[PDB]
């Protein structure tokens, strides 16, 4: 995260950080909790990872210094990515990991709500992307975990920011004309938590961008309530 504050203990308990084992554990991309047994992530996070078996997910984690060797996670058992997704830039950058165990929901780690087809006309004012991501685009993962609080903007004001893209209704961006804050290397998989009514609603998840945080290039992510059927078809097996 470009721009953004190291997050409170607690405070987004939805968000996970995906680690691979391989070649050396690491952090690989973030991820939000949906289900006891489901994580939604970014498609394009899995790229050159041929089993599962080297995944790591790690819930009620603030900073990174928390995962050792001796640090309890959650082995993922299945990889389900769009059967339409060949790219970031492209969409349908998303995808879902059913997780070996069950998550015991907790003030640690819960679900974060999926917004459905009637809200598609909701105006979300207060969004935050958060994530253990880049500070500048040539920096570092982040110890703990930062947020940053970003406009929402209108598809054809961000179609307007990548002429070289097509932003469709399924990509869904949010940054500041003057930049300053955005998702960078490390959030993808990050969720776009808004609050609305009360309730924080998974709106986007982190896919891209044109480098980070730059005037005039927001950010892009997947419009999560255009997937809602998808996540509701793949999670029934």
């Amino acid at each position: 995260i470009v721009g953004g504050t190291a997050s409170v203990r607690g405070e987004w308990p939805w968000q996970v950080t995906l680690h691979t084992t391989s070649p050396t554990q690491r952090h690989l991309c973030g991820g939000s909790i949906i289900g006891n047994q489901w994580i939604l992530t970014a498609a394009h996070c899995f790229y050159g990872v041929e089993s599962p078996k080297i995944l790591r997910v790690y819930s009620g984690i603030l900073n990174q210094a928390e995962i050792k060797e001796d640090t309890s996670f959650f082995g993922v058992q299945e990889i389900i990515i769009h059967d339409q997704y060949k790219m970031a830039e492209s969409g349908y950058d998303i995808a879902l990991l059913k997780l070996e165990t069950t998550v015991n929901y907790a003030d640690s780690q819960r679900p974060i709500c999926l917004p459905s087809k009637g809200d598609r006309n909701v105006i979300y004012t207060d969004c935050w992307v958060t994530g253990w991501g880049y500070r500048a685009l040539r920096d570092k993962i982040q110890n703990t975990l930062q947020k940053a609080k970003i406009p929402l903007v209108t598809n054809e004001e961000c179609q307007k920011r990548y002429r070289g893209h097509k932003i469709t209704h399924k990509m869904i961006c949010a940054g500041y004309r003057e930049g300053g804050k955005d998702a960078c290397k490390g959030d993808s998989g990050g969720p776009l938590s808004c609050k609305h009514n009360e309730v924080w609603h998974l709106v986007g998840i982190t896919s891209w961008g044109e480098g980070c945080a730059q005037r005039e290039r927001p950010g892009v992510y997947t419009n999560v309530v255009e997937y809602v059927d998808w996540i509701l078809e793949k999670t029934q097996a």
